[PDB]
This record gives C-alpha cells, structure tokens and sequence, in this order.
C-alpha cells in the first residue's frame, strides 16, 4: 500500500501498458517540470507525436537526425517506459526533397527502404513498437493515393513492413489508422488488407486503433466485434492515440461527464480483450492536445485539465482498472 494509485501502477497488475504522446520538445517547455512529472508518474509507454517522423529525423535525402527522437527515448528509458515508434511511412508532412519532385518506382522504393533501414536499425532494441503503415486507406476504403501508392502501387506496404522486420526483428510491427474502430466500408477494407499480408507471411504483428473520438461515442457492439475479428487473424492490438473531444461552447459538466462514461466504456470492452496489449491516449493534459487545431470548435479531450488537475475521464478509467484487478 503504496499511497498514490497510478494508472501505470494499474496497468503493471493488468500486464498492460498505458500511456500517452510527447510533445515535440517537451523537455524545454515552460512548464517542463511539471509536465515531466505527470507523465513519468502515470504512464509506462511513451510514442513521440512528431519527432520520429521524416521531416525531424530525415530532412534532407542524405542527412539524417535523430537528436529529439533520442531525448524521447532517454526520457522513457529513465522512467521504465517503454517506446512506441511513429511514424515510418505515411503521407502527410514529407519533406520537401520527396515532394518537390518527381519519381519512379524503382527509385521511390530505394528511398523508402534506406528510410526505413536507417531509422529502424538507429533504434534496434530500444523502441519496442513501430507504426509501420499510417493511414494508407482513405475514406472510402480504398487505397488512399499517397506518394508511396501513386509511384509504387500497393506493394509499398508489404515491402514495409518486410524491410522493417529485416532491420529489428523483435520490434511488433502494426498498421495504425483511425476511424477503423467499428465494422465499417473503412475497417472491412483493413481487415481484408491485413488478412491478405498476413497470407503472404508478411509480418503484420498488430494493428493500432487511434481512437480519436468524440462525445458521441462509439458503437460499442459493433467495436466489440470488430475487435474479436481482427484478433482472430493473430493481431495485437493497440489503441494508440485516444482522445474523446467534446464541443468548446456550453455545458461543459454535461460534457465531461459523457467524456468519463465514454472513457469507462472504451476501457471495458478493451480489458475483456486479451488481444488488445496497450492504450495510449494522443496526449494527457489539455494544455498541449492537437484537437483544438485540427477539430475546429471542439477540445478538452484528455485526461488532465490546462493545469494537470485529473478530470472526470481519469477517475473513471482507474475506477475500471481497479474494478477488472479486484
């Protein structure tokens, strides 16, 4: 009887880990100490929100960069967390020598398995999660017309996720997107992706469910279910950058309240699913969450206020986590 509860403490009984996304620079903030602080008493499992991805790590063909990544995992190392890798391949925020010109496919494949070589083998051992693919499906599901799917067609996945492997094979590899939560045109379109790669041998070790929700939840039987599914090919799983956003204007106790039944919720099914191995939410305290930006009119969707005081959200996920242990 130790006397704070953490959640990290939590997760540790449940063989689980919990954790969150880092901010670029977060240890030169104003407000470093204290953010720091929080996060090395709550969580077990760090994913840096931007800093491994190409325009920090590989921003000019031939010049690589690997200082910020490495103050994330220095920080996570220090504090007996582990490291979840973003991003090796995805379409958005290249720089500006991938896209400022043009390329064939023999060339852009060279490109991407340097990448993925470098980066990977730089980290051998140390990160031990990798979001291989990010978002490679559109809205639609189809293949979303990136660079990599316009040049190489849809081998550039496979080849991926192979060369990966080939540089750390103890790193879980897994396919990350969002709204792929329930059984939808999406999520179906994922599903028969993954099963295929997995039929090649491929080495798709997991599948990441970013879980950027809203007030309005989720439909739960349907998530249930497509968890089983995708469970069923011999996935992990992963639930990667959680945020439950809620509107900006009114009833903000009403909100918080659905944000915390939301919360609860999310945590049941995935801790009645052995399958699923960690949650990790896109953040931890509403001062520095990438909501309000891109959702406009919408914020207040993690797990601590602007002045890292646990909202209604935090005491309804650890209520969970000590019920499933008791």
């Amino acid at each position: 009887h130790m006397q704070n509860v953490s959640l990290r403490e939590l997760a540790e009984k449940l063989n689980i880990y919990i954790g969150f996304a880092a901010i670029n620079n977060f240890w030169s903030l104003s407000d470093e100490e204290k953010y720091m602080e929080v996060a090395r008493r709550e969580f077990n499992i760090l994913t840096p929100e931007n800093q491994m991805k190409w325009d920090t790590i590989h921003p000019e063909r031939d010049r690589y960069n690997f200082t910020p990544a490495e103050k994330h995992v220095e920080f996570a190392e220090e504090n007996n967390m582990i490291v979840h890798g973003h991003t090796l391949v995805w379409h958005n925020q290249l720089p500006g020598w991938i896209t400022g010109r043009e390329w064939t496919k023999e060339e852009l494949l060279n490109v991407l398995e340097d990448h993925i070589k470098t980066v990977v083998s730089h980290f051998k051992g140390r990160v031990k999660i990798w979001d291989v693919v990010n978002e490679a499906v559109s809205d639609s599901g189809t293949y979303r017309e990136s660079v990599w799917y316009k040049t190489i067609g849809p081998e550039y996945i496979e080849k991926a996720f192979r060369w990966t492997k080939e540089a750390d094979p103890d790193a879980i590899l897994i396919y990350n997107d969002y709204s792929i939560e329930e059984i939808n045109a999406k999520s179906n379109f994922v599903y028969n992706m993954i099963k295929e790669l997995k039929e090649k041998g491929v080495p798709v070790d997991g599948i990441g469910f970013q879980m950027h929700i809203d007030y309005r939840g989720l439909n739960y039987d349907s998530f249930r279910r497509n968890l089983e599914r995708f469970a069923k090919l011999g996935l992990q799983i992963y639930i990667t950058e959680m945020d439950v956003r809620i509107p900006l204007s009114g009833s903000e106790d009403y909100y918080l309240k659905k944000q915390a039944e939301i919360c609860a919720k999310i945590f049941d099914i995935c801790l009645d699913n052995p399958a699923v191995k960690a949650i990790q939410f896109w953040g931890f305290t509403d001062k520095y969450s990438w909501v309000p930006g891109f959702f406009k009119g919408y914020g207040k969707a993690l797990l601590f206020d602007e002045n890292y005081n646990p909202k209604p959200c935090y005491y309804a996920i650890k209520e969970v986590l000590e019920k499933k242990i008791e």
